[PDB]
């Protein structure tokens, strides 16, 4: 199924590690060392997108020196001491969410927990008032939505609805930013307005797209990370109990979950200058797809790479990327995923995988549905 691409990754890692897809004229790297270099060697592999212009005004499609300046300003709202300030608040949202599924022996992890949590957390951290939370969730859904099919009529119908959602969401953020200027709070928008690098501040044209990027890059990744982590835990007997009895292994397990079932399987780069990888030449301009999922299953990088080992420490996966584009939200994803698993391991003494349905999203590795038989404590 689409939830087991790993045999194919292993095949590619052994048969065509650096593969050229003649049809699309795009490269694909699967070896850990090759993927690591493609996503980190900024001098030879760029993030800028020449042609085919969902990421464009964000720092994801930027290179230095433009990227460096915005990255150093947005980093001030995600420091370790800021993460500790959010912890208690995220714990309350999590308990409220898990609490609603009390009184049932079967739950759907996605619809009842993993999908709504990240939206609820980012909404709360962005200072979205409770009266506008329902409308904010709709906008977010439209932002991370994909068309029914590749049929051009279906694609054009979707673009119109998604472009209006983006316009209304952007306008909503535009007004919130101005309102927060005269009444600053502890919300991320308030923090970004006050952030300054020698007097250099983000403008409204850079602030609004960054807010959209937080939803775009953190909603489904976190949702899938939680889903994939729970699936990996229940897949290996005794692990659920092991984590419940020794709760300080959870962060390590979260890192192993990112290595075992990375929610973002591949990252995209564009050749900046002529170079080579494992006897094969890549010409400047060609698109490269670095498969993080395959790199984290590489047998030459990890011992017993096909086994979920919650005791691996340090974990050198590159599931959050590597280099100047290292996921800005990793501290929040790590915090949010830990709390989610802590809540599950406290509210339930036993959980059993009933059925799963993979997320149909091509560029994503996660579950649409995760039916679980559960026993409350
Ligand atoms: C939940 C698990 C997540 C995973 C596995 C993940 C993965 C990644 C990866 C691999 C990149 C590198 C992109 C590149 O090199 O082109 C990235 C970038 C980024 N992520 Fe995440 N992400 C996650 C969650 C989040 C969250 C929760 C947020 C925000 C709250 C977030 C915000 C960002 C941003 C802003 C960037 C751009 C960094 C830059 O371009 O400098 N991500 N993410
Ligand atoms: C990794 C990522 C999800 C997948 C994105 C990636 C940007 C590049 C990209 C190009 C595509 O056209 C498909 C999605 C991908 C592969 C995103 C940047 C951060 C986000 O989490």
């Amino acid at each position: 199924d689409p939830y087991d691409p790993f045999p194919w990754y292993e095949k590619m890692r052994k048969e065509s590690p650096v593969y050229y897809d003649e049809d699309s004229k795009v490269w694909s790297v699967f070896l850990y060392d090759d993927v690591k270099r493609v996503i980190s060697d900024k001098d030879f592999f760029s993030n800028q997108f020449p042609q085919l212009e969902t990421f464009a005004k964000t720092m994801v499609s930027m290179d230095p020196p433009k990227h460096t300046r915005i990255r150093s300003i947005v980093s001030k709202a995600f420091t370790p001491r800021i993460m500790k300030e959010w912890e208690p608040r995220i714990r309350v949202l999590t308990d409220e969410l898990l609490g609603k599924a009390r009184g049932r022996d079967e739950i759907d992890l996605v619809q009842d927990f993993s999908y709504p949590l990240p939206v609820m957390v980012i909404s709360e951290l962005l200072g979205v008032p409770s009266e506008h939370k329902e409308k904010f969730k709709e906008w977010s859904d439209l932002l991370v939505s994909l068309p029914k099919s590749a049929y051009e009529e279906d694609v054009m119908e979707w673009r119109t609805i998604r472009n209006k959602g983006e316009e209304d969401l952007s306008a909503f953020f535009e007004n919130v930013i101005e309102e927060k200027r005269r009444n600053l709070g502890d919300d991320i928008i308030s923090l970004l307005i006050q952030a300054e690098e020698d007097g250099d501040r983000l403008s409204p044209d850079e602030l609004v797209p960054f807010c959209n990027l937080l939803l775009l890059a953190g909603n489904e990744t976190t949702t899938n990370l939680i889903s994939n982590m729970v699936y990996s835990i229940l897949e290996k007997p005794g692990t659920f109990d092991e984590l419940a009895n020794q709760p300080d292994l959870i962060p390590q397990a979260v890192e192993e979950a990112v290595r075992f079932r990375a929610p973002a399987p591949m990252i995209v780069r564009f050749v900046q200058q002529d170079t080579a990888i494992r006897g094969v030449n890549l010409k400047k301009g060609e698109g490269v797809i670095a498969f993080l999922a395959s790199a984290n299953r590489d047998e030459a990088a990890f011992e017993r790479a096909h086994e979920f080992d919650i005791h691996r420490h340090p974990n050198r996966h590159i599931g959050f990327g590597h280099g100047i584009h290292f996921c800005l939200g990793a501290p929040l994803a790590r915090l949010e995923t830990k709390i989610a698993l802590e809540a599950l391991l406290k509210q339930y003494s036993a959980m059993e995988t009933i059925s799963t349905e993979p997320m149909a999203n091509s560029s994503m590795y996660g579950l649409k549905h995760f039916r679980l038989h559960v026993k409350e404590a």
